[PDB]
């Protein structure tokens, strides 16, 4: 039923505070039918690197795919600066149970 | 600000669905001041094992801690399809905690 997509980013240890806020940009994700929620998290107590996750909740995986194929997605997405992002991966999940007070 | 706790379960392949069923019973979590949401997920496209995550969203970490030390938690599962004594095929149960820097709900 409900679907969750995760964009897991590994950053240079300590670079989260200065890098993270950029991921708070929705960039029109809420204009996609089926989009429900978005969370941007920073993992506590990591030592090797800083870990940032962008979680998006959808009514279905089709909704998510439509987002990927949308124009708002296409539109979205100092020189020489070494990037703070070490890895960028995507994971997909079926939400088997959800409850909101 | 907002806080997310995660219980990450590695499971015998094929047991994801049954395991999520054991979590339909929130065991009074919503009675805790600060509790906001719960998500129980199954990781897609895994090969040799299953993965289920129990994510709980809170107003603060203190709220989450209050749940763990609450009477409802300390006093709170078996499925109808279980044989007496059957165990959830858990390979590992790990805990992770997160600060939620941003949240948006349509």
């Amino acid at each position: 039923h409900m679907f969750m997509a995760e964009n897991r980013l590994q950053l240079q240890k300590g670079s989260a505070e200065e890098t993270i806020e950029r991921f708070y940009n929705r960039q029109g994700i809420e204009t996609i039918e089926g989009f429900q929620q978005m969370f941007v998290t920073k993992t506590l107590n990591t030592e090797d690197t800083d870990e940032v996750k962008i979680l998006t909740i959808w009514e279905s995986e089709d909704s998510f795919n439509n987002w990927l194929n949308s124009d708002v997605f296409k539109e979205a997405h100092d020189d020489g600066q070494q990037s703070p992002i070490l890895s960028n991966k995507v994971f997909k999940y079926d939400i088997g149970y959800h409850y909101q007070k």
